[PDB]
């Protein structure tokens, strides 16, 4: 992987590995959300942040302050087969008073053509108080040098799919997994619940005959509170709609504690 | 990733990824094993083989016949850190009547030094009756053109960790851990339990304080039944000692054995 020549966002390869494809032998969506987080890591390691996965500065560091993701947004058009090269173009650019984002680009490498795109906002974040706390300009402004400063979206149109406000499943739900919790491949490097790890759980309440004949176009997914190593949790799916639509919550086990909401869009094979 | 020069063996470079390291933010076992499972199917492409786990020929996809891991072993003298480039060369020989074996060797890029080593057994089975069935000499000559001739092991030492007899953990454990199942991601393409998955399912019942204390350096897993999509797994570990451990994978509700295996851990 690389900076590209204007040194405003990066660039890397990746060809696809057997144990990272599904039934249809096409890499699976969290294999691509596995693929974006470590481009994401190697943008931040290429220009000086920490690569924990909190792409944080000295200065923060000293303050406890940390970046996490607030939503992800990710619309696949063609998944890529065991053995091909997909290549994923990364940038991150500052939204002010709201937080801030990182966009990506899917490409087949072979023909050039767009495969996939995905959006994430970011908030800051206390990591000792989980209290947010709006960015400083001596913080800001460290960042600001690579970033475009020109809009450069991953979704430019006006009122896209990824702004679309999520509401909360009315029980009782449609579908249900219950009893899910994490094992320590779950994990990152911190002992925190990997965030690719909750499209997992959102997935799981997804009747099998849907996977077998549809495939995943669209996922958007909003994080609310992060599940402990130590907690248990349920995925609930509603049906809310060629296309299948479904609206997701994942909660505590015991009292109902949200901890993500979303949903899905499934195209017929 | 390569045949190498005499054609009897593969070879492959990987960089560690972020996802791919454990608090010690070097790879994790897990990730090691998911390698060497890739290694070996790109061996097997890369000379005609199927490449959905079974390796089988033409004639063996007619009978429903397939390969299946009996044992791996893995023993690991430094893991690779995140960034750090480690080559695997694997290989596979014919053990005649006692099923086959499959070897790898990793290095470190850099420094071209051996940081691990792992053998498996397999097996022949019918996929649908599960029933074990010998290798045929028509079956098994399609193979051997593509397999040293001379013995090879990674582990060549007569009576080595690699070949002893696990026992059965006596309740009560030591240790449990319950309810384990299996999510979409631990398939495969053909909606089997991927193998890795019991590894990391026999190491969720070591505590904690030995995890964050110690550093795992070899791992005996032997496979006696495949846990369904649908089934709940209990691990089971009680310390029998360097800190060993011996351990047993069973169905929550009826404890059937899935699989057993021992593990050894160095103090950091
Ligand atoms: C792993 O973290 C990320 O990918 N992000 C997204 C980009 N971020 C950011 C912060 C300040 C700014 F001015 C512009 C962008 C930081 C968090
Ligand atoms: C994924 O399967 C493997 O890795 N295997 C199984 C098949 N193997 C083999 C080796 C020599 C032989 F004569 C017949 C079969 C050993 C390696």
């Amino acid at each position: 992987g690389s900076l590209t020549e204007d040194g405003l966002s990066y660039k890397e390869k990746f060809v696809v590995r057997s144990y990272e494809v599904g039934s249809n032998k096409t890499a699976t969506v969290e294999t691509i959300a596995n693929l974006l987080q470590e481009v994401g890591c190697n943008h931040a390691q290429s220009v000086g942040f920490s690569t924990d996965g909190f792409a944080t500065t000295t200065t923060m560091r000293k303050l406890h302050l940390i970046w996490v993701t607030a939503r992800m947004h990710i619309e696949i058009y063609k998944y890529p087969a065991w053995g091909d090269v997909v290549e994923i173009e990364t940038w991150c650019q500052s939204e002010g008073r709201i937080g801030t984002r990182r966009d990506w680009i899917l490409k087949d490498s072979v023909t050039g053509e767009v495969t996939g795109r995905a959006t994430s906002k970011w908030v800051m974040m206390n990591q000792d108080t989980r209290r947010l706390q709006k960015v400083s300009d001596d913080v800001r402004d460290e960042y600001l040098v690579f970033c475009p400063q020109e809009p450069r979206l991953a979704f430019p149109e006006e009122n896209n799919r990824s702004l679309k406000k999520i509401p909360k499943l009315e029980d009782p739900a449609q579908y249900s997994m219950i009893g899910l919790k994490p094992r320590r491949a779950d994990l990152d490097m911190n002992q925190h619940v990997n965030n690719v790890t909750y499209i997992g759980w959102v997935l799981e309440s997804i009747p099998q005959e849907i996977v077998d004949t549809h495939e995943l176009q669209v996922i958007t997914l909003d994080y609310r509170r992060e599940c402990q190593q130590d907690d248990v949790v349920d995925s609930l799916t509603t049906t809310t709609s060629n296309d299948s639509q479904f609206l997701h919550l994942l909660r505590l086990s015991g009292d109902g504690q949200e901890i993500n909401r979303g949903t899905t869009l499934w195209r017929k094979k």
